[PDB]
């Protein structure tokens, strides 16, 4: 499996261009596994087009200069209001794999979310992170004991938070992977205690198929008790699941449609956020994801009730293209892109963004 | 008439791809008789896009495992909440014709609907049905006795329900058929009793022509008294017709626009179901059709007030590609596809699906 | 100037196809003068797409058979609720010019509207009409005497109503005609008196330029008083103009935007009709035009508050393809087309069309 | 650095202004051509500026007793032939050799107000030549150093500027994808200046520029009505609704969708200049009916400059006037005040209808 191995910074004019550029260095099956989404990919187009439903205003004479993008979340100072989303199998994009990404995230100065379906070990990622804050994302086992072990091992690694992803009890209808009969070209060290024998050669359907299908609120309570760490429930799109999660002991709400890779013919993630934030009414922090590509998106997410956003596909396309330097280039882009938007909207800091007016656009994408 | 005859299962990644796949093997006239719709087919595209007006929510920690797709309608236990739609002249799609389809539907475990314009005899379909349940769909003659005869034969063969298709009192303006100058290349045994000889060589326009134009509610009463069977009234888009049908004695309502093949410049069928369902007010069962293509459209219909759905073009496209096994592949796909959707929306059984929240998308297809 | 001369019936499948088909046998300039409209023709597209804002319901068990398209307007019995709209310079479409169209309309059994910018004389047209009813459409001269003159000639020739086209005090910005430097290849005998020459070699801007710009409500009183005939005011899109015209003695309101050939960046004509019909509140008859192409449109117009529609561009493509007989085929197409629609909508007669429920589509054209 | 703008001077036939964009791409150097035509991000907000005109639609009106409509109007004492003036734009040299002076002469002979950018490729003297006694407003980009502002404003009152336009929506550049991709470097210098422009602009800066210049000040870049309140309160004599032809903030609305709410907050306290997207008489009319007092034209004049110097520019100003004159006739507008009273049709379907 010929993954790219080249390391370097890259010019990021916009993050949409990176998809096509990565398509040229990443193996066909893997690239489309990274890029693709459920069905004819309509709900992924909605993730992207929802950004035009709410439009930013330029603001004049605001007494603003050198905006400060820093913020804080569960006591982690970070350089911008974004973090790295859990993404499986970075190996698919670059030989340095999760360590590559980790090192970029670490040096940028934000949080790395580690995925249960990681291609690399904790040890290999820890050396990439070099003491940087990390949270861990769990896809659960059926067997309770294996869950205690993963959470224990994750804690020993230093994870200061746990992410329950619950939107993937079975796989989404990912036509690209099915037509390419994709199977993972390496193992998943952390979870293979419950695939028992390698993830290599298996499809994402049997992997999700061996994880826990029958997740209940009790699982959120349980994980919080055992881990002793703050718990995010990730994949939420209906506000009712925000109440349920919080009542179950979640310390944060992660709004997300899994980048349209799960339930098809669903709304674009950003359209669900206001309602969810209104229900949460600031009881816990909110991380938002699924379709962020621009600083104008980070702003809009913040203005709409998110505390931070999680970045995914672009950072993977950066990795592919220049390893940890390519990824850092993408993180650096987002900060600078955000820094421009703050200046033109009268935002001195991250709290100002959360308070911005938004122009409602009933006409949508075609205007 | 060079129908395909090859029998086999097929991969089904989605049902849309089947269209182009069938055109390569089904001859020009018959293929376009099956695919196309009235006018420029704007309403057919409406049936497809209506699905994007109400969107599903993913639900999390719903305590759901191995969802059950079985439901019951008018005493029949069926494996999934869908039935086969009455479709004429399956010979256009495949040499095994209505028998092929019958075998698949019966072997899958759901109800077959028999078209009065079937290319095969009642006897030939029975072979195919090997005991499975059937409903009979009548295009009424003008002569009463001939209605009684047909209903009596239908009931003789085993029909447990009669479907009155009342939306075809004259043909829609099917441009593809006018320009191809399409005429049926074999006869219709159940109805030639009222044609100018045999249905072979005739346009659908004159066949409908030979059928009853002046259909009134007295006909619903008459069919039900005579047949002593449940009568569904089919082709309903407007709520008043549903009340009228029920007062006239109908035992179910069948929401349909005939796959856009009749009145042009009308709404997508799905946009009309809620208002019809409110007027029905759970007095009788509702079957929905016209545009179903995914498990998600199956769930959205039940959620909006149907009890089951009817499948059409997709099953025919499959039958063209692999006879009874091609058709079976398609039904199986709709079942697996529904199963995924139930799990992700947090529906343990079919009754849960009818209680689902939908997201209103006022932006429409382009979002 | 090489206009078509062939006379024959034609196969009309839909009226949209006729446009491209007439382009094959009509000289570039004259064709594009017929086909085009103001600006980028966005408002011509709005005229067509507005039909998708209100969608017809099919209705079942309506007890309808052989519907009757006949109707009556200001005491004229006619075979269908449509009339021929006034259009200049028919000789650009066909050698028989306005006499061929007259023959078509008269044989069909509806009303002919004569343009003041006709290229036939009153006697040539009158010959094709062989006694059929006619309405005369005036573009006013600046000089009062010449207005009295034209009306005297129109009443003497048989006209039973006068149509005041008032939406063209100056020309639309018709981009096709400027780029083609289009000018008329023959004279216009009826208005010649107030052009300082012959209409031959003149642009439509300079012709409209000679006509009265300063049309006021007194111009309506005066035409009524002089003619003694019922006066339609034509080009209305704003309800206030309906009040104004009726208050000035108009006996009819003709809703129109000149088939999008005048004011650019304006609504599709059909969207403007309900408001107008409400303000009119049945004080006088309403003719609708500007975009009619199908029987569904005729039904929607009548259901939205029109008594009749007027046909235009497609009748002229008809004339190009087969002179009076091609034209007749189009009228006969509209008659048949509306007949199917009445059958499926449950309309026995023309009055029934006026009471139809329409489904509201807020999603517009892409749905 | 090397720049080879077209130098031919001629009148052109303008059928519509959309066609001028591509026509001018055939005779303007690629880099500079796309500097003028391009916008931020993937230009969705520039497309938004154009499509907004389809949100409100004009009605034809009949028997309005109208003839020879009159497009003249008046703003802060200036009598102008049409309710449009020229927007402030930099680097006219990018379009034509005659640069700002060419545009000046078209604007002057036509009979409306030239607006002069601080970042112009020409001297006040070179521009005054083309202007030939005609009226001018000076648009400032503020420097950090107060003395330079005061010096540039004195200079501008010296040349005869009768208003000052403060442009506050460019505290940092838009994200112009084309310029980055084409590594476009500005080919000439800006002799009215000499980057470190004033980021931290406040209301106090409005007060100060009114107070020193002693001229009417317009605030330019407004898309939020609060900012109209802030401007009038700080002493602005005018409000200039603009998103900078979409060359600035991305993923924002089309300028014309924001106009009504601003007009409503302004309450005719000061006059309103509107811009960003104007391409037809139909748009001048809708801007006016939606609360504007005059519009500013930009890209289409420049494209006319490119194709025919002052005479191309002029052909464009001429086009708008005739185009607007057609619309007035068909809408029942005798004069420019009548346009501000026009009813508009609400189109909730959007561009696709
Ligand atoms: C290739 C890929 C792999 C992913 N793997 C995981 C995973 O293992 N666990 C998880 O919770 N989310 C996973 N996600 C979802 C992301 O955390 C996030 O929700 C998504 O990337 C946001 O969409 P965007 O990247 O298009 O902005 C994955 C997404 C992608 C594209
Ligand atoms: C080729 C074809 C033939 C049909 N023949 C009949 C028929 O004989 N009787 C009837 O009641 N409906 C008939 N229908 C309508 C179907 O019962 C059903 O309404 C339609 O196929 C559903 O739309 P879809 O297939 O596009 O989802 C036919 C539909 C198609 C596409
Ligand atoms: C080529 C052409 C010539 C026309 N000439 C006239 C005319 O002389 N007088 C008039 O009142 N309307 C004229 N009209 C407008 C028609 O009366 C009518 O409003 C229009 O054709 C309806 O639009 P449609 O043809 O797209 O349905 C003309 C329209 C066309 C297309
Ligand atoms: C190439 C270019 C340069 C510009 N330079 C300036 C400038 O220096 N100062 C300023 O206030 N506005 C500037 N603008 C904005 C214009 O004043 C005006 O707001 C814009 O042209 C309106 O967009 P439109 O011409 O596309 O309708 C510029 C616009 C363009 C396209």
């Amino acid at each position: 499996y010929n993954a790219p191995s080249e390391i370097k910074y890259i010019d990021v004019v916009n993050t949409y261009d990176l998809e096509e550029e990565a398509s040229k260095v990443v193996p066909h099956g893997g690239f489309n596994y990274i890029a693709g989404a459920s069905g004819d990919e309509w709900t992924k187009r909605a993730n992207d087009r929802a950004w035009k439903h709410k439009l930013l205003y330029p603001r004049l004479a605001q007494d603003v200069e050198a905006p400060d993008t820093s913020t804080e979340i569960l006591g982690h100072k970070i350089k911008a209001p974004f973090i790295m989303a859990p993404i499986a199998a970075h190996g698919l994009a670059h030989a340095t794999k999760e360590a590559g990404t980790a090192r970029a995230v670490s040096e940028f100065g934000t949080i790395m979310s580690i995925s249960a379906y990681s291609g690399a070990t904790f040890e290999e990622i820890s050396e990439g992170l070099n003491g940087g804050p990390r949270w861990f994302q769990i896809y659960m086992a059926k067997d309770d004991q294996q869950n205690r072990d993963i959470l224990d091992e994750a804690k020993g690694d230093g994870a200061t938070a746990i992410i329950l992803t619950a939107d993937s009890t079975v796989s989404g209808n990912r036509d690209r992977d099915v037509k390419n009969k994709f199977v993972y070209p390496f193992g998943m060290p952390i979870v293979q205690r419950y695939l028992r024998g390698t993830a290599e050669g298996m499809s994402l359907n049997n992997i999700f198929g061996a994880s826990k299908q029958k997740i209940s609120p009790r699982d959120i309570e349980e994980i919080a008790a055992h881990s002793g760490l703050p718990v995010f429930v990730k994949g939420i799109q209906h506000p009712e699941d925000a109440d349920m999660a919080i009542k179950a002991g979640a310390s944060g709400i992660w709004v997300s449609n899994h980048g349209a890779r799960q339930l098809y013919e669903a709304p674009g993630s950003f359209d669900t956020l206001p309602a969810i934030a209104e229900r949460v009414n600031k009881r816990v922090p909110i991380v938002f994801d699924s379709g962020v590509r621009r600083g104008e998106h980070v702003a809009k997410a913040l203005a709409s009730g998110a505390d931070v956003v999680a970045l995914g596909r672009p950072v993977l396309f950066g990795l592919a293209l220049g390893g940890w330097q390519g990824a850092y280039s993408v993180l650096d882009y987002f900060q600078k892109d955000l820094t421009r938007v703050m200046q033109l909207t009268g935002s001195q800091n991250v709290e100002d963004l959360k308070g911005l007016d938004l122009f409602d656009n009933p006409y949508g994408y075609e205007y």
